[PDB]
């Protein structure tokens, strides 16, 4: 019946008439960063067609491509409409759908410049997308080239890791310097360090409050059998450090979307130099400048008693039901009573529910809709937490990117909560 290699074109008028159809799935095959709003071809309006889902053509080489599509609830009985910067970029995706039994597949040729160039055509974007940067933006930054969403004259690219300098020395973005997560958080409490420590640490790494800091980490397949599996979850650590730096007072913090893998996926050169630090004498702002980003245990207890506040438990399901603690250095098992569960992923060192297979952030509409089903909504003051505040920082960053007005991280997490034998806790399947 179908032709695997000749695809029907859908017109702008036809697509306009189908924008509200529940039987139609509009699929943006560009990069997730363009989908979020980055104007990667110089378009005046960035983002995606309103209601479109993100399925980057880059993922076509992934052997799990069909499961990704099914996990996104894109079904063979749906009418599939693909679009990219050009219709030619949609051809391989269209063929891939037809090869897997999707018989209703069309290609929209006029997204750019026709759709982007007229304000009558509805578009959407991740409100604070410029904090989540693509690899091309970082490459222009370190090359001293004109890049959008950047009006500063001072920057530093920071490769985060947890007591694992090999994560940096085995390959890093050229010119980048490494920051151990221990520089900004204490091994005694696994909370952010005191203001005086953060001031010294940031200065010794060459960071002022007015320095644009670009953070990223390297995913190295964490294994629960290792003594420090967090040494392999570099990009969670990067977002954890982004939280602490923004809390401290760094005005412009960016995160490389997808971490190190996005840098090498783009084909850019890597460096193995051990770049020395260029310290700065004065941070230049009071620390912390944004204390409302952090929540501690007394306020967290209040938020459990408030109508417009909630704690969001970003742990794994075995941790939530008290089957495991999730950590080799925590013996207590259980959960904070009254918190809203938002499953992070498989265990304490993986964020499958918040990431794509290439570690870029999951399509934010999916995060937003799943959160809303559990009452995790922006009208509340939300304190994301987990074991020790790493996974909660990554969840918190996703909400911050959506422009949510009062989102925090409860730093202490299950570690601090369970360390007080007076605190109530639950266990078992709810
Ligand atoms: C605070 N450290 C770095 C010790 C944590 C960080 C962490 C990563 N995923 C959940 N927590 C650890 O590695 O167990
Ligand atoms: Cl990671
Ligand atoms: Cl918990
Ligand atoms: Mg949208
Ligand atoms: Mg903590």
């Amino acid at each position: 019946h179908k032709n695997m290699y000749d695809h029907t074109e859908i017109t702008t008028d036809s697509l306009l008439a189908l924008l509200g159809s529940e039987k139609v799935k509009i699929i943006d095959v560009r990069s997730a960063d363009a989908y979020n709003g980055w104007r990667m071809r110089g378009e005046v309006r960035g983002g995606h067609i309103k209601g479109a889902k993100s399925l980057p053509a880059k993922w076509l080489t992934d052997p799990e491509w069909l499961n990704i599509v099914r996990f996104k609830q894109i079904r063979p009985e749906d009418a599939i409409v693909l679009y990219g910067y050009t219709p030619e970029e949609c051809e391989q995706t269209a063929t891939r759908f037809k090869e897997n039994g999707y018989n209703n597949v069309s290609v929209f040729h006029r997204f750019h410049p026709d759709w982007t160039g007229n304000d009558a055509f509805p578009m959407d974007r991740l409100e604070q997308y410029n904090r989540l940067v693509p690899a091309e933006w970082v490459n222009g930054l370190i090359s001293g080239e004109e890049i959008p969403e950047y009006d500063n004259d001072t920057f530093i690219v920071c490769h985060a890791h947890y007591r694992n300098r090999d994560a940096y020395l085995s390959g890093h973005i050229p010119g980048a310097t490494d920051m151990d997560t221990l520089a900004l958080e204490s091994p005694e409490t696994w909370n952010r360090r005191t203001p005086e420590e953060l001031k010294k640490a940031l200065e010794e790494h060459g960071i002022t409050a007015s320095t644009t800091v670009v953070l990223y980490g390297k995913f190295m397949h964490p294994d629960n059998a290792d003594e420090f599996p967090g040494s392999a979850a570099g990009h969670i650590g990067a977002i954890r450090l982004a939280f602490i730096m923004m809390y401290a007072g760094v005005e412009d913090v960016r995160v490389l979307n997808g971490g190190y893998q996005s840098w090498t996926d783009a084909g850019f050169a890597i460096s193995k130099d051990d770049v020395p630090k260029t310290t700065v004498p004065e941070f230049g702002a009071p620390i912390p400048s944004r204390p409302e980003f952090a929540v501690d245990i007394d306020e967290a207890k209040e938020m459990l008693q408030s109508e417009d506040s909630d704690l969001v438990c970003v742990r794994s399901y075995p941790e939530y039901i008290g089957e495991v603690s999730g950590y080799n250095y925590i013996k207590k098992k259980g959960r904070i009573p009254g918190a809203i569960f938002a499953e992070c992923g498989s265990d304490a060192y993986h964020m499958e529910n918040y990431r794509n297979h290439d570690h870029t952030t999951r399509e934010y509409h999916e995060i937003e809709d799943i959160w809303a089903k559990s009452g995790i909504i922006p009208k509340k003051h939300l304190a994301f937490y987990c074991g020790v505040g790493w996974r909660g920082s990554e969840a918190w960053f996703n909400a911050l990117l959506m422009g949510w007005p009062r989102v925090s991280v409860y730093d202490g997490g299950w570690f601090e909560w369970s360390n007080d034998p007076e605190n109530p806790y639950e266990t078992g399947v709810p």
